[PDB]
């Protein structure tokens, strides 16, 4: 059954969401129509309700026109990864590294040439549309975590043959831009309309808030997929509870306790943090704060729902 | 010999250059000393010195102190690029990754790096120090820059075992990156103090310069080096000739041909661009055509530089 961490005492439910779950949900599907970007249709259909759904959570303050922006650039994101950047591995990475190539043109601005995938077209056009809704600023933080993002799965890809050659502090240093948390965060400035200046985001404050919650991001996605992704056959997956086996041996069980326990101190110190940067006088930080609970309080529910 | 172009027409010398060439080689090499980055001596002396010299042609009006830091710059990228990239790595493109990866975590923010390779700790500075030179804006588009120049480098790898499986257009595509024009660019509106608004990149007559320069600047390069990335003992390099060469068959002489008049004709284009941007116009459209001008200028000066 293998043990998950616990987050009522430092993110219980009930959780906000936001009223356009279903409408979002529905315009989603037809921009979908446009630009086919999922191989299958339940595929489709079922990415879209979590999307939908859980973007009602990660901004439930919202606005309907936003949401749907944020959910299209979100789900862009997870639909180029399960396509061009899974399976195990056979045959390389070099195709990923093609694909990731084609969308850096497109982030470098100025019409590069033309690509038969589709994941280019549609990157320009919500870059085009996150360009007008933000500051500028605001809008190349967005295009670097994109950036990052990409350069992180290209990493992942090189090193998913061989999980254990990875180190642990490598791995928790490049797992924050394969779970997305830094492009959430900063659309979220965009929609929510505040923005951090320079020294602000230098602050420990900020900088330890940040970490915390995109170390629990990406762990707890990894210990709710970790079932799945090795019954699916092909070998240990890239993931916290693998490396933490090949560390200190034990069992896979053993794994998923201390990796559980790393979550819930992890949630803890967030928390904490979360409560230190509510007492901000800015309204910037204490925005911040309030965008990354609510950006966390939807990855505990994508693990649920 | 081999045909090579010629710019006379569109690039005509003498080119503008700083005083401070002499004094940049010298803080470069006591720089490296600090921080060794090249593994020999003698390829140490060459690097700087071009390296030096050139930066005064790219921005003959910088002071010493910007000057050296663009210089430092430059340097740890093309140290970056010989060490690890263009098939010089054993282990592959997964060590490149690697080290690219390390690379992007700095560019990301995030404290002074604990790193066995010696190259983010000096990105690291390099970050810092034009981040107190810039506004924030241009602080980020030199930061993207790199993150491009980085993905560029690892494509690149992927790609040497078999050059003829890039299409042209690809490569004409992905070279400005790899050539470095685009860190160079956005280098040059830090110390330059001019930025362009979002609107005036997006200039049909700014985009067609850029991209006119950054075609010369990677082609340029391509057939200077050739010969050199030729009698390494792998195949034919990544570059312009070796595509034309596959392209249109012949032999390496009529594809250094066809390169050169490609070169002046983007040579041509440029000096219409130039000479089109410098009508008056907002002060940042202008400032920017003389410094591509510049820019252009320190490539070509380069291949003279022999």
């Amino acid at each position: 059954m293998l043990p998950l961490p616990d987050f009522t005492a430092t993110f219980p439910e009930p959780f906000p969401a936001g009223p356009h779950s279903e409408r979002t949900e529905h315009r989603l599907l037809d921009w979908l129509e446009e630009h086919p970007l999922l191989p299958s249709a339940k595929a489709k259909a079922v990415l879209v309700n979590i999307t939908s759904h859980g973007a009602s959570r990660t901004f439930p303050t919202a606005d309907a026109d936003d949401l749907l922006l944020f959910a299209e650039l979100l789900l862009w994101l997870t639909a180029f990864d399960d396509v061009h950047a899974e399976g195990n591995g056979v045959g390389g990475p070099a195709a990923l590294v093609d694909r990731a190539s084609e969308l850096m043109l497109v982030l470098a601005g100025g019409n590069p040439p033309r690509a038969m995938s589709p994941f280019p077209a549609v990157l320009h056009d919500l870059l085009a549309r996150f360009r007008a809704r933000a500051s500028a600023a605001a809008y190349h933080r967005l295009a670097a975590s994109l950036r990052d993002t990409l350069m992180a799965l290209v990493w992942e890809a090189h090193h998913v043959a061989k999980p254990e050659g990875v180190a642990l502090a490598t791995y928790l240093a490049m797992r924050p831009h394969t779970v997305f948390i830094k492009t959430i965060t900063a659309a979220g400035e965009i929609l929510l309309g505040y923005e951090l200046t320079d020294t602000q985001r230098a602050l420990a404050a900020v900088r330890n808030l940040e970490t915390a919650v995109a170390n629990l991001a990406g762990w707890i996605n990894d210990l709710a997929s970790y079932e799945r992704e090795m019954q699916r056959g092909r070998g240990q997956p890239l993931s916290l509870p693998t490396l933490l086996h090949a560390r200190h041996g034990g069992t896979i069980e053993e794994a998923f306790t201390r990796a559980s326990s790393m979550c819930e101190n992890e949630a803890a110190v967030a928390r904490r943090g979360i409560t230190h940067l509510a007492h901000a006088s800015p309204n910037a930080l204490t925005a911040h704060a309030r965008a990354l609970e609510d950006i966390t309080r939807s990855f505990i529910w994508h693990t649920s729902h």
